[PDB]
């Protein structure tokens, strides 16, 4: 199944942030509406916080995050977690390698802010 | 229901990330075996991060996420969420006033690391 | 916070199926638009189905979980998750006593159908 | 990712219960300890419960789900959510054909029991 994509809220404020934990260097790209809205990349095993933003969904509210370890995809999972019906979570994981710890880059989105 | 309290794996180091979205100073406590391991605080409503830090979950491995603004404890909603059998989420969002986002100070917390 | 409430999307089939784990005999009232929409009681300890039913979440997609032990409404947990951007779980824990495996009638609700 | 597989605490009781939403005749083995303890199989587009049953997790507490239609096994997607760290669910969607609403088949594994 497909992993990574998100339907969000239109035109609303959302929070990424992405942590790594691998030797390799992560590159996270965030996608709004097909295009690259956001960059992010670092190099640590022990959860260092290689960028947060604050962006905005768009007419589509369509998101999707990406991760590479220098120029290769990795292999993603996902899932979306609703607390009291309205505080929004958007979770990834991803695996660069072979352990299948799938924290080599994690990426956090939350909704709403303010 | 109580909210807040996780059990961890022994002996693991673990990841906590607070983000504040109120007009109110946030507070955030996160204690290992009842005693206070990390205390966050911070005012922000662009969903700033008002601290990172990797803890260790000890031989009990209960890990509870406290927040007060100005003394008050904030109402709190919490989840647990696990992704391809190894990749741990704990969730918090809590409330400090009248409008129901449960944003106002968001914690992750996230393991395994490395 | 408020628990066991969701909102889905407007008239759309959803199913709703009860688990009872506890001495008492659980009642499970399901609402739509505040109203009454299905009802299943029984008791087990054994995780019994004591209900399942499609309903249709009408013009506000307004759904809500009531649960009580003769009479006695019970403490509820509850939270949505969401797999490959598509895949609705609503899902409702209670505790009708002092133990808090909040395990006494289970509720889950997914969608879509078909 | 590996998805439809969770590690239960050892000897541990849980539920498991099935679901088909799909033209095809689902078949959904249960393996505990890589062989099958439980076999589903039926056929209905308006979520009917295909089975329900209680099984034990066994020493090593390795549950794993696998559905197949035509033939074929479905693709799946699954994740595991905590309330009020103690109400577990392993929750797993499948796709049997071309429309990706992963309904299919949907199983529930729920514990603690009792
Ligand atoms: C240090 C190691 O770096 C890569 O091999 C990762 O895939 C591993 O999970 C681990 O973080
Ligand atoms: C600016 C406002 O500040 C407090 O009143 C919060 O409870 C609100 O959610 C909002 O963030
Ligand atoms: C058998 C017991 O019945 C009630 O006391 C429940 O609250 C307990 O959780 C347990 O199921
Ligand atoms: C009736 C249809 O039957 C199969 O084609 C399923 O894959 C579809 O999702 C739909 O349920
Ligand atoms: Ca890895
Ligand atoms: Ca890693
Ligand atoms: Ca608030
Ligand atoms: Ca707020
Ligand atoms: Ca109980
Ligand atoms: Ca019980
Ligand atoms: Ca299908
Ligand atoms: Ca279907």
């Amino acid at each position: 199944a497909t992993q990574g994509v998100f339907t969000l809220p239109a035109n609303t404020r959302f929070g990424v942030t992405a942590f790594a934990n691998s030797s390799g260097t992560q590159t996270v790209n965030v996608l709004v509406n097909n295009e690259t809205a956001a960059t992010f990349s670092g190099q640590s095993t022990n959860n260092a916080v290689i960028g947060t933003q604050v962006l905005n969904s768009g007419s589509s509210g369509k998101v999707q995050v990406q991760v590479s370890v220098n120029g290769r995809p990795s292999d993603l999972v996902s899932a979306q977690v609703i607390l009291t019906n309205e505080l929004n979570f958007a979770l990834v994981g991803s695996e660069d390698g072979t352990d299948n710890d799938y924290n080599d880059a994690v990426v956090v989105i939350n909704w709403p802010l303010g």
